């Protein structure tokens, strides 16, 4: 029911780079939207971190990296209920937009036709990138010409998705009850941690309206992986 | 050390016809094992259940088949530390092997050589499991030819892994530590929620040297045909 700016790009000041590709996207597609300086270590953030979330500042078992990334879209989430948004739409400055992404960002009807925005809900607009991924090993050697690479549980739809302002409630609140205990990263609470009861759901745009490229090209070159060995054990066995 | 048995596939002691087909191929490449007889839905499972885990017992988020599942692995986990094993290397009865298999799971110095055994790690073996996310339908109509499904549940294979005796201990504590509130299956806990915090890391042996019997069947399926709404 307002036209106050919703889009929201969490980005690094001086990353220029990845700026200018964020620009060119949404001015070609006629999408209104503002830049947030993403919290890196530094006063300001330590600031803001023990003035709204303590429990994290004493937390090691997040990098700074982590805790100034949850914060960007925390307060982001404070911005919602601060300026009574019936919804707020975030990204990362690492993303690629759709066709018709527009219709999806230019207006919010569609939006609004099909939601009630009190209720506890987020829409991933991201495609849906596997929560698992793997990373090589110098540490452990390989045996037998087969690598000991190490599996990470990072859940990449952090980087595009509307946040109804009961769901901002919600969130805000959440975090704010954990003291280190079950304190995770963002991805692993939203989306993960989330996702057995509550009556707070999470939706997934299928298909979806953008995507962070580099993580397709890795999950894409790891399950052609995973499905050609499948396939060769398969092949084996038949004898 | 010890030359101890550390291989257990996890059957359902009628599973006649995945048994034989286990036997072939741990034979075959001459790879000692035992059994181990899986908890289905009854009064024995049920036992267990409230004597080592109730909060699961109440869980009706969970079906019998995962309770049962679930139980299987975490005996086996607390024989680690019963019979004080550095590791060991846990299975399901529907797997298949790779050529060099028998390197791997016959002998266990590379193991020994490469890990200390009173940490917390995982070693994958399995393949990966499709698919990982599951989508339920919404009722919201669909947008610019774009349909907006609910997220439901993740899926991985715990068919086939190491275990440490550190991570044994860990995992034992963890599962008496939930109270039906992130009650979730054995997978979605082992290699999902808790890759995340606590010092617990978890390796994916690659390429893998087993695979769940019909995943490709299933992963071609996938990819050939899929659902109208």
């Amino acid at each position: 029911n307002s036209t106050e700016n919703k889009n929201f790009v969490i980005s690094i000041s001086t990353a220029e780079q990845r700026r200018n590709h964020i620009i060119e996207q949404f001015t070609h597609q006629n999408i209104p939207f503002e830049f947030f300086d993403a919290f890196t270590p530094s006063d300001k953030l330590t600031d803001h971190l023990q003035r709204y979330l303590p429990n994290v500042a004493n937390a090691a078992q997040l990098t700074m990296g982590e805790k100034g990334c949850l914060m960007s879209h925390f307060m982001l989430w404070k911005k919602c209920i601060d300026e009574n948004l019936d919804y707020i739409t975030l990204f990362e400055d690492d993303i690629l937009l759709g066709e018709n992404a527009n219709k999806f960002l230019a207006e919010g009807d569609w939006l609004k036709v099909r939601f009630n925005f009190q209720e506890i809900f987020v829409l991933r607009l991201e495609t849906f990138l596997m929560p698992v991924q793997l990373e090589k090993q110098t540490q452990i050697p390989p045996f037998q010409q087969r690598d000991i690479d190490i599996l990470t549980s990072k859940h990449f739809g952090t980087a595009g998705y509307v946040i109804s302002q009961g769901a901002a409630k919600y969130l805000i609140a959440l975090f704010e009850k954990l003291t280190t205990e079950e304190i995770k990263p963002i991805d692993e609470i939203m989306f993960n941690q989330q996702i057995n009861a509550t009556d707070y759901r999470v939706y997934q745009l299928n298909p979806a309206i953008c995507v962070q490229e580099l993580q397709l090209n890795q999950e894409a070159s790891l399950l052609v992986s995973n499905l050609e060995q499948e396939r060769k054990i398969n092949l084996k066995y038949e004898k």
